[PDB]
């Protein structure tokens, strides 16, 4: 499934993004929408390090998601990352969730800080009633 942008919006607010750990909902809509494309199903292999992204904010499996072929990696999620490749994004939200609690924040991902990061982010919740 490909999310329409205030669709997701709404989905993101319901399941409690909105200032999470201090992030407001149009940057999590940022991050989603260069990372993905808004696109649940979109996976992105890594052939320098062997690691694959999953899903919608595209989570790597070194450190968050468990997919077996993946050299000296973890599973912080405790979840297999067929998990984050599902139209119910819930679990991708916990485990992103989760990412951000580390140190880093939301700057673990680079193109938040490429693409978000001291810009204009308003135009990805304008309208949507969230
Ligand atoms: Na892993």
């Amino acid at each position: 499934k490909v999310f329409e942008r205030c669709e997701l919006a709404r989905t993101l607010k319901r399941l409690g993004m909105d200032g999470y750990r201090g992030i407001s909902l149009a940057n999590w809509m940022c991050l989603a929408k260069w990372e993905s494309g808004y696109n649940a199903r979109a996976t992105n292999y890594n052939a320098g390090d062997r690691s694959t992204d999953y899903g919608i904010f595209q989570i790597n499996s070194r450190y968050w998601c468990n997919d077996g072929k993946t050299p000296g990696a973890v599973n912080a999620c405790h979840l297999s990352c067929s998990a984050l490749l599902q139209d119910n994004i819930a679990d991708a939200v916990a485990c992103a969730k989760r990412v951000v609690r580390d140190p880093q924040g939301i700057r673990a991902w680079v193109a938040w800080r490429n693409r978000c990061q001291n810009r204009d982010v308003r135009q990805y919740v304008q309208g949507c009633g969230v």
